[PDB]
Order: structure tokens, then C-alpha cells, then sequence
């Protein structure tokens, strides 16, 4: 038993990672079989990044302005190109610790685990989840553009996340590993801002499943609610709408505490109506939402990887 | 002078579409080199609809149970494979009208030309937004799915979408060419809805300037506001909320007609709380918000194409 925001071994993508330079700027790439993926705005200096012209920028540069290193290896850049927000590099040697791997996009409130790397050289690991405003709030410093993001399913690890920026309130944006956006940025210096965020209502109820799991059992109750009733009341605090989706997705937790979905949510709508009285659920004295029902199943279950 | 719904023109996707058969389900596809990609529900049958395992109906698959006709030509199919939700046959003849090309992910506000396909046969082309609810307003029948959605940007054709679905509202939803879903959408038939949709504000001043500059200025006064004080109007009628990158795009056009932006901003304040009155706005007694920035400029300045 017990309940930690656990992340994926890192083993698999510690060893795909190289360090980039081009001219005085330098930061992380991902180097799978024989291309390194990287920010795109590495090619930038200080009088560019008001407003870039990305095409401009990369004609004028060749092979050689772009140093690549994996450790002490120097991998030889033969061809680079762009597509979209990042850069891809071909380089003279494949990398002979490619995993089996995809690159996949994630939708608001799925969980993922993130490599901090500065330097081509791994630091830290966390989970964290992709916002509703198609942020996260991760921690990171200067230097770590191009740490990545991702999830391993059985042998396999999807790519769903590549770092670029931080947003003046102090949280992160980046692309999927296609080069496209998450949510309304761009890779310039401009005064764009996170829209207003909310609560991952299905990942709340998750949550209070796993406590029940643990033995906090403090909050339920024997009302009952509907979906539109309970969608009434989390409309009020900012809570994303619950789905008939939603519900079959907890049905694994509901079988195996004994309490249905509908019962679970007559029990947030009081948390949310009085609060928790200087109680706590699973160590917090607020509403945990950044972990999904597969977290949970994983972690309330088992289920390990290869 | 005029202003049109107006799409780009279709030839250079035109040869790239096929029809593609699975069984004795058919739809559309889109040929590009010697990969075609085409949704991957088109293996489903209709046991399989409510609750499909892509992986295990793939597998169940050879090259031969899958039928590619280009016009009257037979195309070999010598492989294939799942990118997310979208399946890529690779056949053994490259489409030797295949256009310069990249896959790009939109936007919701940015618009984009459909080109409407049956059986691999072209039937109409129409011009469309993706909506900020992460669906389009489209015109599609039975058969209709493997359309793609495109721009073309000098020579290059920027596919963007790719149909897979309409939704019980008489909404379409599909994904970028990546396989990767617009918006919270999958491809199985569960109870999904799209959110609530609102409209796209920086479009509707680009299409008042595109009235004023074909002779509509009615609506005009001499007041002016403050971006805070509209989007506090804007947030009341469900207008998507102003910020000063939209301010910059609309550079061009208040240029062109000497009308600053937060001039016109006082004019769309007006037009919301009192109405139009009876009064048209370029043939519309309706806000519209289909035409970008962009789309006001090249049909109000004209950029062609190669
Ligand atoms: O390493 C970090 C960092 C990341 C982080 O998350 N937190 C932190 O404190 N520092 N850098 C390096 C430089 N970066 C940057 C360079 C050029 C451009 Cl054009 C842009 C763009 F956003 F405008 F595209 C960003 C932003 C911050
Ligand atoms: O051709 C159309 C069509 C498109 C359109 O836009 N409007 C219209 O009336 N018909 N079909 C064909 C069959 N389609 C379908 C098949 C299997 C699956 Cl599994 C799914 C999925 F959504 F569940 F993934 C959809 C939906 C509707």
C-alpha cells in the first residue's frame, strides 16, 4: 500500500540524450537512430528572438555551425532540416541505444514523466500532467530546452513532449515531438499567456479512489447523484465536465472498491460545498488532480515494463 | 472589389486522392509518394465500432485484404502500418503527381480549404475554420470520410485534416495528418459531444475591415477603448478574449484603412450591445468569424499561387 507521484524508469531515454550547440546557444537533443530532434530555436541569438524568421535563419546556416555532443562522442551533423517548431539533424552514426519507440500527441489531463536534462546530461525525473490551458507546471532552469517528455506502454516509449519555454507566470510550454504546439504559443518572444486553467474532474475522482484503497474513507457518504446534477455544481468551482466516458473509465476503480461512480461524485460535491474541515486525503489537505485512473490502477494494481 | 467565401484552388490535391476498400467497407484516401493514408476505422466492421482494438484487427489483416484504386489503376499494396489513427499502405507505384507537401497541425481561428471526396472521386471544394471547440461546421455525407483539409502557402500544399467522423450535433471532427486527433475526440462510437463553442474575435475584426475597405462603414464611430475594456464586453457574449499578438496581426489592415485596431474594437463593442438594427455588413446580417487576417488580406490586396 501507500500513494507517491511515482514516474516511469528513465533508463531508455537517459541514453537518447545529447547535447546541442550552435554558435553561443546550447541545450538538449534527442538523438533516435540517425536524426538528434531539437528546439528550433537554438539557430537564435539575442537580436532574433523578437521576431524570427526561422527560414532566413536556417539557409544561413551549414552543417558544421551545429555542434553535437553524446558524452565525449562528437556525432558529425551530414544534413539538417526543419519540421515545424523543431529542428532535425542527420548525423553520421545511429544511435546504438534507440529504444523501440513512437511519437504521440497527449490530450489535456493525461499524466506523462519528464527527463530534466541540462547539458545533454540527465538530472531529474517527475510526472506531471498537460494542463486543460495546455500547459504544465513543471520545474525547470536555464538550460534545459529540449528535455522530453514521455510514457512507457510494455517495451515501448511514446515521445509526447519536447521543452521550450517558460511563460511569464512561471509555467511551461512546448511542442509534441512532430514540432506542433501545445495550445496557443509560438517559439518568439512575444506577451503571450496561459489562458485561464481548471481541475481534471475524472482525475479527482481517481484520486479519491485511491484513497479509499488506502483506507481513507472519511469523506464518503450514502447520497447518490446524477451526472447533471454533479456537472451543475462543478461548473461553479472551475471543475472540467464529467462524461459518460469519464464513468466508464473509473468502472475498474468503482469494481473494485464497491462504490459506484455516481456515489463518488455525491461525495466530491460535498468537498467541494464544505471543504475538508482541517482533514486530509492521502497526506494533502487539497484536491489532488494530476493523477489519471491508469496512474492509479498502475500503482493501486501493478503493472511493471520491460 | 468583393468579397467571397473563397477556397484554394483544389488541382494539386486533387491527384493525389484514391479510394480505398477494406472488406466491404470503402472510403477515401490520400496518395502521396508510395505511402496512402487513410483513417484507420476503415478495418472496423460493425461488431467492431462500439469498442474497437485497432491493434488486434491490424493483425488480423494482409496486404491483400486491402483494395486501393486510383481512378481506374490498381495500386499493390506491399505493406502497412498504424501512425496513431491513421493507417499508411505503402504501394508499390509513387504518385508521380505528388505536389511538394508538409503536415501541419492548425490552430483553432485558422481556416482552411476542404476538398470533398467519394469513392477517391473529387466533388466539391469549400473553404471552413477550425473551431475553438476543436470541431469543424463542414458539409460531409455517407462515404465522405479520408477527405483532407488543406492550404497552400506559395507551391507547397500544408495538409492540415483529415475526416474521420460527424458528431450528433451535425459537427465533423477528424485529425491532423499525424493521425493525432483535433481536440478530446476518438475514433469509436461513444456518447462524445463537442464543448461549447465561441467566436473567434480577432476574425471578426479582420472582416470588418474587410467591409470598411469594400465601402461598408456604417457601423464606424468615433469612440475608442482599451483592450481590457472590450474583453470584459467580449467575455459577456462568448467572444474569444483579445490579446496584443492579435492586436499586431491586424497590423496590415488597420494600416491599409487608417482605422486603428482599438478604434475598431469600439465599433464591434457597439455592434454587440445594441445589434445591427436590420443593417447588412457585406451582404451578412450576421458577425462572421470564417476569415482570418490573412484570408481578408490576399482576397483584399490578392496573392496567387504556384
Ligand atoms: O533554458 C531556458 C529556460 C527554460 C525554462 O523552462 N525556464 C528557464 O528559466 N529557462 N531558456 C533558454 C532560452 N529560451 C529561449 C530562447 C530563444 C527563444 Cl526564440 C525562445 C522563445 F520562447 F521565444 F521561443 C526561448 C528561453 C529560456
Ligand atoms: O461516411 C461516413 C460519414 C461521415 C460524415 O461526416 N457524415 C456522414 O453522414 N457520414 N461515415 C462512415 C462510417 N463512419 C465510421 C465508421 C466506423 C467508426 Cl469506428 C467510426 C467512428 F467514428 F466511431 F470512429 C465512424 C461514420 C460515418
Amino acid at each position: 500500500s501507500g500513494f507517491r507521484k511515482m514516474a516511469f524508469p528513465s533508463g531508455k531515454v537517459e541514453g537518447c540524450m545529447v547535447q546541442v550547440t550552435c554558435g553561443t546557444t546550447t541545450l538538449n537533443g534527442l538523438w533516435l537512430d540517425d536524426v538528434v530532434y531539437c528546439p528550433r530555436h537554438v539557430i537564435c541569438t539575442s537580436e532574433d528572438m523578437l521576431n524570427p524568421n526561422y527560414e532566413d535563419l536556417l539557409i544561413r546556416k551549414s552543417n558544421h555551425n551545429f555542434l553535437v555532443q553524446a558524452g565525449n562522442v562528437q556525432l558529425r551533423v551530414i544534413g539538417h532540416s526543419m519540421q515545424n517548431c523543431v529542428l532535425k539533424l542527420k548525423v553520421d552514426t545511429a544511435n546504438p541505444k534507440t529504444p523501440k519507440y513512437k511519437f504521440v500527441r497527449i490530450q489535456p489531463g493525461q499524466t506523462f514523466s519528464v527527463l530534466a536534462c541540462y547539458n545533454g546530461s540527465p538530472s531529474g525525473v517527475y510526472q506531471c500532467a498537460m494542463r486543460p490551458n495546455f500547459t504544465i507546471k513543471g520545474s525547470f532552469l536555464n538550460g534545459s530546452c529540449g528535455s522530453v517528455g514521455f510514457n512507457i506502454d510494455y517495451d515501448c516509449v511514446s515521445f509526447c513532449y519536447m521543452h521550450h519555454m517558460e511563460l511569464p507566470t512561471g509555467v511551461h510550454a512546448g511542442t509534441d515531438l512532430e514540432g506542433n504546439f501545445y495550445g496557443p504559443f509560438v517559439d518568439r518572444q512575444t506577451a503571450q499567456a496561459a489562458g485561464t486553467d481548471t481541475t481534471i474532474t475524472v482525475n479527482v475522482l481517481a484520486w479519491l479512489y485511491a484513497a479509499v484503497i488506502n483506507g481513507d474513507r472519511w469523506f464518503l457518504n450514502r447520497f447518490t447523484t446524477t451526472l447533471n446534477d454533479f456537472n451543475l455544481v462543478a461548473m461553479k468551482y472551475n471543475y472540467e465536465p464529467l462524461t459518460q466516458d469519464h464513468v466508464d473509465i473509473l468502472g475498474p476503480l468503482s469494481a473494485q472498491t464497491g462504490i459506484a461512480v455516481l456515489d463518488m461524485c455525491a461525495s466530491l460535491k460535498e468537498l467541494l460545498q464544505n471543504g475538508m474541515n482541517g482533514r486530509t486525503i492521502l497526506g494533502s489537505a487539497l484536491l489532488e488532480d494530476e493523477f489519471t485512473p491508469f496512474d492509479v490502477v498502475r500503482q493501486c494494481s501493478g503493472v511493471t515494463f520491460q
